[PDB]
């Protein structure tokens, strides 16, 4: 019973939006790697709450097995993260809309160790999506077809489920077009369209995937004392 | 030449296949760590010589600054070796046609440290095609389509050439979109599994991606 309307659809996703949090920027201090950094992964660590009682409002989600819900977040979140950070972005050109009170242009992404990178994909994404003129309901399908589409790949059990993903995928595709229809496209600018949307997955896949490898990095780049906390211990 | 009728794209793109290469295989001298990546290295690096004549035969490629060509390449050319890969392994399950003379099982895998991680990756995208049933000239148009998509969300953005170039490159990705629907209508899909059929292909577009920068961490952990 996740077959329903495709205004049904659109609802439902709508509906499920999580909140946009706030961050507790101190505009006094300046920034600094750690403090950014330290910023940022709260901020995120913060969404990532938000975003698990999001995935649980999505039609077809529950449905599933457990192991296979916390798979399919663990494949998609930092996706889910950046299409979401991407959307809030549209409307301030040139900069990233962390929350609605930490607004970051390319240059303070400098303020970390090859962020700029990440920084500028992003922003393109955004520029990207606003010359596409996005609309909020293309928007929530695409969140969902990131969801379910990102783990996918990876028992009579485990087919019913990877075919049910594919029967909710259909749905959610069936949505898109309604939507594209509704809004006065020709099926050519209907399907061109989709086709543009699902392209730039592909992009926010490869956004996630080198963000990923950069997280990664500064994990492993603090098996070793900082100048902040050796600071301290004479002080 | 975006004039191209979606009959007049898909039969410049069949055309334009390389040939499926041979390895420099030796069955009398075992199997080896060293031995099997220098093997794989050896083709792949001969695909990478073909991949570019086939590149420039893909219809709005040529148009290109040298520059941008070159970008498309740089971005793409792992993904493409890996859908090539994937397509020649539909007709034999478990297994990876690497070359006509090179068939490795998931185990032969085993013989690299954390090879086995992209077998499996490759083996699944495999199983997936086979059980769409994709069609070769739906393959072809996902070559092109990986090749133009992949590097464009770079380019630079700033200049009105690169700007003319990123809006060619779309222009064609449209033509490419109305090639592949022509072939599912032409195969009597209804309108709904048309564009159902479109998106699961475009989906996977996206696995491809994620199984390319997996594999690209892998090439860089075995140059040590
Ligand atoms: C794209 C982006 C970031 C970003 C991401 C990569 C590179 C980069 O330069 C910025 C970092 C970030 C920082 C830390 C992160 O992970 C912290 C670890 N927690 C544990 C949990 C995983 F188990 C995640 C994730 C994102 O700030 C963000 C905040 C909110 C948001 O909507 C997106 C981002
Ligand atoms: C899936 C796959 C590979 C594969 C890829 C990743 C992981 C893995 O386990 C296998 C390796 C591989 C090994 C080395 C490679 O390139 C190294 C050097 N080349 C030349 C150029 C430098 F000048 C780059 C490329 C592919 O063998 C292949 C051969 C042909 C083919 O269609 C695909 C592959």
């Amino acid at each position: 019973a996740l077959s329903l309307t495709a205004d049904q659809m659109v609802s439902a996703l709508l509906d499920a939006e999580p909140p946009i949090l706030y961050s507790e920027y101190d505009p006094t201090r300046p920034f600094s790697e750690a403090s950014m950094m330290g910023l940022l992964t709260n901020l995120a660590d913060r969404e990532l709450v938000h975003m698990i009682n999001w995935a649980k409002r999505v039609p077809g989600f529950v449905d599933l097995t457990s192991h296979d819900q916390v798979h399919l977040l663990e494949c998609a979140w930092l996706e889910i993260l950046m299409i979401g950070l991407v959307w809030r972005s549209m409307e301030h050109p040139g900069k990233l809309l962390f929350a609605p009170n930490l607004l970051l242009d390319r240059n303070q992404g400098k303020c970390v160790e090859g962020m700029v990178e990440i920084f500028d994909m992003l922003l393109a994404t955004s520029s990207r999506f606003r010359m596409m003129n996005l609309q909020g309901e293309e928007f929530v399908c695409l969140k969902s077809i990131i969801l379910l589409n990102s783990g996918v790949y990876t028992t009579l059990k485990s087919l019913e489920e990877k075919d049910h993903i594919h029967r909710v995928l259909d749905k959610i595709t069936d949505t898109l077009i309604h939507l594209m229809a509704k809004a006065g496209l020709t099926l050519q600018q209907q399907h061109q369209r989709l086709a543009q949307l699902l392209l730039i997955l592909s992009h926010i896949r490869h956004m996630s995937n080198k963000g990923m490898e950069h997280l990664y990095s500064m994990k492993c780049k603090n098996v070793v004392p900082s100048y902040d906390l050796l600071l301290e211990m004479l002080d």
